[PDB]
């Protein structure tokens, strides 16, 4: 089997991607947000605490023909920038692009933390990292890529994300038509349950390369690229007036400013992010001071190729025995 789904910006900013998910029976469609970081599938729901739903879409279990409450299961989780939610746990048949698997642990929230209720757009996230990380207590849960994985005609997902547009998520097949050039596969570690990988080093515009291993780990689910203090400063010295600001909480830089590319290897290939990936808009409305899109990790204690790597690249999440990630320009 295959599956095959649209993946849409939030906002003008590609600050997240929704993906439709179709869950129960008849199906809820929910737009997700997709998360090779984190391992949990949840969802607003008909149990999510009133005054923390601003507009989602809810799962109602109730309605779906397919559910079972998975008794005693509960689930916690607390991302990497502070927001968190937690919850019961259903069974229920859930599909993405046409890809269905049945008993996918479907996590009910019935609290979510403010970032969450004040994204209207996000209906709940589907965790893409390793099973290991998955919060489910007393029994852990697999993903939705590891229950599909024995059905799929090639234990794969791929992640092509739009620059201001949409992209595709694709699972069990790689479509050549969608990269140029060859693909270049890295190892990964597991050992903390991310797709753990090592880029060989970087570039900051027409700059040369500086060989140097990046342990990082491949993140769908956030919006920038978190890597050492030594080279987001290389960065950001080459734009004229860019500076970190305390109060801002990162670099930012003049608004008039042309952005340089940044360059990462993957072995001996190059994936260039243009500069324009790098530019996430006025800090305030209207403000001439602009967010960086390249920060620092210090303090964070993991380097992350969020989105704006991801999206300049076709990314392979290859989950064979060994995985490995590849990824191809396009
Ligand atoms: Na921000």
């Amino acid at each position: 089997s295959t599956g095959s789904a649209t993946t849409t910006p939030i906002d003008s900013l590609d600050d997240a991607y929704i993906t439709p998910v179709q869950i129960g029976t008849p199906a809820q469609t929910l737009n997700l947000d997709f998360d090779t970081g984190s391992s949990d599938l949840w969802v607003f729901s008909s149990e999510t605490t009133a005054s923390e739903v601003d507009g989602q879409t809810i799962y109602t279990p109730s309605k779906s023909t397919t559910a079972k409450l998975l008794s005693g299961a509960t689930w916690s989780i607390s991302y990497g920038d502070g927001s968190s939610s937690s919850g019961d746990v259903y069974t229920d048949t859930v599909s993405v692009g046409g890809l269905t698997v049945t008993g996918q642990a479907v996590e009910s929230a019935k609290k979510v933390s403010s970032s969450f209720t004040e994204d209207s757009t996000i209906d709940g996230l589907l965790g893409l990292a390793f099973s290991t990380l998955n919060t489910v207590s007393p029994t852990q849960q697999k993903t939705f890529f590891d229950n599909a994985k024995a059905s799929l005609d090639s234990p794969v997902f791929t992640a092509d994300l739009g620059y201001h547009a949409p992209g595709t998520y694709n699972f069990g097949f790689i479509d050549t038509t969608a990269y140029t050039g060859s693909i270049t596969y890295t190892a990964v570690s597991t050992k903390q349950g991310f797709w753990e990988w090592t880029s060989t080093g970087y570039a900051v515009g027409s700059g040369t390369f500086k060989s140097t291993s990046i342990d990082g780990i491949a993140d769908t689910g956030t919006t920038l690229l978190y890597l050492p203090a030594t080279v987001v400063s290389a960065y950001w010295a080459q734009v004229s007036g860019a500076k970190s600001s305390s109060s801002v909480g990162g670099y930012v830089f003049p608004c008039s400013a042309t952005l340089p590319s940044f360059t990462f290897g993957v072995g001996s290939a190059r994936i260039v992010i243009p500069g324009d990936y790098i530019d996430f808009g006025p800090i305030s409305t209207g403000s001439s001071s602009c967010f960086g899109g390249i920060q620092s990790s210090a303090g964070i204690g993991i380097n992350i190729f969020g989105d704006v790597a991801l999206k300049a690249a076709f990314v392979v999440f290859n989950g064979a025995t060994t995985p490995t990630l590849g990824f191809a320009s396009k």
